[PDB]
C-alpha cells in the first residue's frame, strides 16, 4: 500500500538493532543511547501499526512478537541495571521479530 512507510519502518527496525547490539557489548548503557533506542522501538512499533491501515497469518504473528518484545523492553525501563537474563531473554525474542519481517521481504 505505501512502499515508504514500509521502508520508514524497516530503516527505524535497523536502527533499533544496531543500538540494542551497541547495548548488549556494555554492562551500563547511558541514558541517552538506552533513551534512543526506546524511542527508535517505539517509533517502529507506530510505524507497523500504521501499515495495518504476504499472508495474514505471518503478519499476526510478527505483530504478536511485537507486542511482547515491547512489553519486554517496558519493563527493563524500570531497571538502572538489566541482567544477562533479561538482556539476552529481549535479545531472543527480539530475533523473531527480525526474522518474521524478514520472511515478509
Ligand atoms: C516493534 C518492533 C518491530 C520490528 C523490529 C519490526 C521489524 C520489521 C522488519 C525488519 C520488517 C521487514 C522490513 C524490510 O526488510 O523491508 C518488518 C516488516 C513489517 N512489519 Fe514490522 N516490526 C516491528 C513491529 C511491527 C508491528 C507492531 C507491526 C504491526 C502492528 C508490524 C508490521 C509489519 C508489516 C506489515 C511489515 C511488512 C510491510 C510490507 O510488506 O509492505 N511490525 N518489520
Ligand atoms: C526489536 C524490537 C525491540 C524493541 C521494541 C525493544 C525495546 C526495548 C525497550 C523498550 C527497552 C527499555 C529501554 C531501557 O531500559 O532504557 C529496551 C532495552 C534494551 N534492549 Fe531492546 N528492543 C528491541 C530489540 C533489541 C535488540 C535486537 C537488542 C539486542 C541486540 C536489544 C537490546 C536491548 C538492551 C541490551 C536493553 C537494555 C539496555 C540497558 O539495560 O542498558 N533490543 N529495548
Ligand atoms: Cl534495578
Amino acid at each position: 500500500g505505501s512502499p515508504e512507510l514500509r521502508e520508514k519502518h524497516r530503516a527505524l527496525a535497523e536502527q533499533v538493532y544496531a543500538d540494542g547490539q551497541e547495548m548488549l557489548k556494555n554492562t551500563s548503557n547511558s541514558p541517552e543511547l538506552r533513551e534512543k533506542h526506546r524511542a527508535l522501538a517505539e517509533q517502529v512499533y507506530a510505524t507497523g501499526q500504521e501499515m495495518l491501515k504476504p499472508s495474514p497469518e505471518l503478519r499476526e504473528k510478527h505483530r504478536a512478537l511485537a507486542e511482547q518484545v515491547y512489553a519486554t523492553g517496558q519493563e527493563m525501563l524500570k531497571n538502572t541495571s538489566n541482567s544477562p537474563e533479561l538482556r539476552e531473554k529481549h535479545r531472543a525474542l527480539a530475533e523473531q521479530v527480525y526474522a518474521t519481517g524478514q520472511e515478509m521481504l
